[PDB]
């Protein structure tokens, strides 16, 4: 109940929310049907429109007007934004040359440059180039400020998950807004676009920027605007708030535009109808910047122009129906559209079975436009599993397509020509970032970056300590003129042992064999040097990774590779090696096909054993440093050490072998040498974080050898490819992956074909940031480079997407 009989007189767009049944006058009161009776009359004035005209110049104040053109308007803070232009012979902000803003030029009594976040829904990255003719204000922010070619959204590329990730710096699995639609089984409650449940605070996890600011004594304008409040009124409200007394005035503000998303859904991302919405957004930006200029704030405020996601061409005729695959289609509930999430319609149905649903959806039609996954098998770069609101069964839908349960849902629920939600690496889903103001750099282009990073930067802009989040703080320091955040590298927690030769061959009873009893002070001295680390500078180029948790491990040196060998997990945490452009690929000699050799530096008790692999009819093994890339026949023996062995399903070995035999040499040829670091990952609870020993769900049969859920590789070279990877003077280039360690290749529909037809496509789908591997392994890479730490943080957040040009 709201007793709407109170009044909004002197309360219009009040910042504190008043408690029911007292009536509200804040920017969301309409959405609660809670506004006071006179809210429209007093707070949503429209008389005479939004622009001063020559005849209004110097008018007597009429309080009924939407905005004012009287002499007193500037000190009242309610002039129409074009007041000084029409009445005082000023220029529009857009017509002024840009001039570097070296320091904040703020009115007296501003404690810090305000931040204004101008968020645009569905603003695809290519609109910045493609719409530039019709967006001159935005084009001036972009060219004069700091801008990225694009900004990567989070998955799913839907409205609420992305706006809330912008506000919190968290992945959707962590903030809890995992879709535009959700069911939470613990709450037994549904979050829907239409309706009231979404207003309940319990859905919204983490700590969004307005709460971070308020907790730290920084006042915030309310971010949310009832849809019916026109944009001009939203802008005038923000400008009025900026004229509040110092003690009352917020330092952070947000504007939100439903465009261009609204029209993009109707007309497609590039429909002829899209020009007008783009023009109208630009005009709103112009009103804001003219308004700031009138208030002498246009060289004081930091402005961020940011989108939540892009927009793709999607039409009703491009819909896959689960009723074409499933017999039991009425026993499931689907969250449909540009992603699918499936659960049981009824928890009382004992015959529901996810395994049979997955199989019925796997590679059933030649051109099938979605792929099913249990959520723990989705690409780790999506970070889309660790939340009870994410259904166990997920469908990744091809760009341009929809999935639905039955045809009746599509023609009884064609209109739309655009949609979004797809994989956040898809070019059409990318969005925009521009930063303009005293704290941003001048005329600076920065590489693309992910929207999870921005919360930290907004905290930096406001002098706030960010709440714990998924950004890597410092990775965006290069956007900023000042207020950079200068972190220290994390401290290594475990120091390694450096074992020498400590065990005799006969102490090992591992069930391993190797034809290696085949035989010189010239070259016996040489093998000893290699085992003590004499080639380490060639193979460990960026220092050894630091172990950031408590464990027992050994550094093992070899001619061709160095490794950090875990006594707890019985295999390397990492193996590092460099392959030059000139390196040669050889085969595993016949006599060595089944060779596994005890490592006399590592106890039998801390070794794997061959007998366990023999007994495990499902599990085989592979090697982290590949014997194919051995530098010489003698060095090849090192590659068959039991300490270089890792458990691998035969299906996975197909992938791994092709990577090691073919692709590493291919990258070294293309990149002028590469340094590779490979290793296992254990994430049985799909939380994106390294498992402890007691979380491992699978072991090689009859042993304590844990089975990895994934295998990673980090492939680094010189950004200037005229220099070889091992003699690089400047910036680095990296690509990485986190391949799922699966007992079948059901994910790859063409896997019956030669690996040259499917493996590389699999690897691209499972592309990763170094930072993703760090989370998953508790390792910290690039400890010893000649590069600044911020530059290295940026390198660690880099994702190689394999998408053509934006
Ligand atoms: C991305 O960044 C984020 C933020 O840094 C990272 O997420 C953090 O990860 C931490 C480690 O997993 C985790 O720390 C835990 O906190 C528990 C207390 O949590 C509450 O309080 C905080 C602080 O205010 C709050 O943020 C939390 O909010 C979560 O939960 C509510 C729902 O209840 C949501 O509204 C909100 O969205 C958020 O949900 C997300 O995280 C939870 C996990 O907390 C997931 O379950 C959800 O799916 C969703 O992802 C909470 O309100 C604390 O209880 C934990 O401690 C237990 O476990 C450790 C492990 O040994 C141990 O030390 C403790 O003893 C304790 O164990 C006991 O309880 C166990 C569980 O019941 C039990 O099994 C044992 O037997 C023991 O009895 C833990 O320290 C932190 O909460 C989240 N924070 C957020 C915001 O998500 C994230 O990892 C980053 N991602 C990547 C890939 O790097
Ligand atoms: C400016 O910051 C914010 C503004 C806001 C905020 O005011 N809103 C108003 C609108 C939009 C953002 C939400 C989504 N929606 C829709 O009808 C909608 C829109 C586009 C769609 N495309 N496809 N399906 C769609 C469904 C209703 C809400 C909400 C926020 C929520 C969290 C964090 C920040 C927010
Ligand atoms: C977004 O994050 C939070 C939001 C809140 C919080 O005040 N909430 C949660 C809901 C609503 C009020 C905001 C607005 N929005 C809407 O859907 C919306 C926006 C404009 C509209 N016009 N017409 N209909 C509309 C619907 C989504 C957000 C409280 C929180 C409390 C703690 C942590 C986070 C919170
Ligand atoms: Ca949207
Ligand atoms: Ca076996
Ligand atoms: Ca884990
Ligand atoms: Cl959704
Ligand atoms: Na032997
Ligand atoms: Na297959
Ligand atoms: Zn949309």
């Amino acid at each position: 109940w709201t007793a709407t009989s109170g009044s909004c007189k002197g309360r219009c767009f009040e910042l504190q929310e008043v408690g029911p049944p007292d009536c509200r006058c804040d920017n969301l009161c309409k959405s609660y049907s809670s506004c006071c009776h006179d809210f429209d009359e007093l707070c949503l004035k429209t008389a005479r429109g939004w622009e001063c005209t020559k005849d209004r110049c110097g008018e007597v104040r009429n309080e009924e007007n939407a905005c004012h053109c009287s002499e007193d308007c500037l000190s009242r803070g309610d002039c129409c934004t074009n007041y000084q232009v029409v009445c005082k012979g000023e220029s529009h902000w857009v017509d002024d040359d840009c001039e570097e803003i070296k320091v904040p030029e703020c009115p007296a009594g501003f404690v810090r440059p305000p931040l204004i976040i101008f968020s645009v829904d569905g603003f695809r990255a290519s609109y910045m180039k493609k719409g530039s003719k019709v967006m001159p204000n935005i084009e001036k922010l972009r060219s004069c400020g700091t801008h990225a070619p694009y900004m990567r959204p989070v998955y799913p590329t839907k409205t609420f998950p992305n706006l809330y990730t912008l506000a919190t710096g968290l992945y959707p699995e962590s903030h809890g807004i995992v879709g535009n639609s959700m069911y939470d089984p613990v709450f037994d409650a549904s979050f829907h676009l239409r309706g009231r449940e979404k207003f309940n605070h319990r859905w919204w996890g983490g700590q969004p920027l307005w709460i971070t600011a308020t907790k730290q004594g920084v006042r915030a304008g309310t971010f949310f605007w009832s849809v019916s409040i026109p944009h001009e009124r939203r802008i005038l409200t923000i400008l009025q708030w900026l004229s509040l007394p110092d003690n009352e005035r917020p330092s952070v503000y947000a504007f939100y535009s439903e465009q261009p998303d609204f029209s993009g859904h109707k007309y497609g991302p590039f429909g002829p109808e899209m020009t007008n919405p783009l023009r109208e957004i630009d005009k709103t930006v112009g009103q804001l910047m003219d308004g700031l200029k009138q208030l002498r704030l246009h060289r004081c405020v930091n402005v961020i122009f940011v989108g939540d996601h892009g927009m793709e061409d999607v039409t009703c005729d491009r819909t896959e129906f689960l009723s074409n695959y499933l017999t039991n289609v009425d026993d499931i509930t689907l969250v449909p559209g540009t992603l699918g999430r499936i659960r049981a319609k009824s928890i009382n149905n004992s015959k529901y079975d996810p395994k049979t649903i997955i199989a019925a959806l796997t590679c059933k039609k030649p051109d099938q436009h979605f792929k099913p996954y249990m959520k723990q098998h989705l690409p780790k770069r999506l970070h889309y599993a660790n939340n009870r609101r994410i259904e166990d069964i997920h469908l990744l839908v091809d760009r341009r397509w929809h999935v639905a349960r039955k045809p009746l849902d599509v023609y009884k629920k064609c209109f739309f020509q655009g949609d979004h939600g797809f994989d956040n690496k898809v070019n059409s889903m990318q969005t925009v970032f521009v930063g303009y103001g005293p704290t941003f750099k001048y005329r600076t282009k920065v590489p693309p970056f992910e929207n999870i990073e921005l919360y930290n930067v907004m905290c930096d802009l406001l002098g706030l300590k960010p709440a714990p989040n998924n950004g890597t703080h410092g990775s965006l320091n290069h956007l900023l003129r000042t207020n950079t955040f200068r972190p220290t590298m994390p401290d290594e927690v475990s120091r390694p042992n450096y074992p020498g030769i400590m065990y005799l061959q006969s102490e090992f009873d591992l069930g391993c064999t190797c034809d290696d009893k085949v035989e010189n002070k010239l070259e016996e001295l040489n093998k000893r040097l290699h085992t003590k680390g004499s080639t380490k500078e060639r193979h460990l180029l960026y220092g050894r990774p630091a172990v950031l948790y408590r464990t027992s491990y050994d550094i093992l040196y070899h001619t061709d590779f160095e490794s950090g060998y875990s006594e707890i997990f019985l295999m390397p945490l990492w193996t590092s090696y460099t392959i030059s452009k000139q390196a040669e690929v050889s085969s595993i000699p016949e006599h060595l096909t089944n060779c596994v050799r005890p490592d006399v530096r590592v106890s039998p008790g801390f070794s794997q054993n061959c007998l366990a692999y023999k007994n495990d009819k499902q599990m085989s093994y592979g090697f982290l440093f590949p014997p194919y890339l051995s530098s010489s026949p003698e060095a090849k023996y090192d590659a068959f050490l039991v300490t270089n062995m890792v458990p691998m399903y035969p299906a996975f070995k197909r992938v791994w072998a092709y990577f090691q035999r073919v692709l590493v040499k291919k990258y070294a040829s293309e990149r002028n040498g590469v340094n590779v670091i490979s290793g296992p990952i254990f994430d049985y609870n799909y939380d994106g974080l390294r498992d402890t020993e007691d979380e491992i769900k699978q072991y090689v049969e009859g042993s304590s050898i844990p089975v990895p859920t994934h295998y990673y590789s980090i492939i680094t070279s010189c950004l200037d490819f005229t220099q070889p990877a091992d003699k690089c003077d400047g910036p680095l280039s990296v690509s990485s992956f986190i391949l799922p360690h699966r007992p079948d290749n059901d994910e790859s529909c063409n896997s019956s074909e030669d690996e040259s037809k499917w493996v590389e496509e699999l690897m691209k789908m499972h592309t990763a940031r170094v930072r993703d591997i760090e989370h998953l392994t508790g390792l910290d890479f690039y400890r010893k480079t000649s590069r600044s730490y911020s530059e290295i943080l940026t390198l660690k957040t880099y994702l190689h997407t394999y998408e053509s040009e934006i």
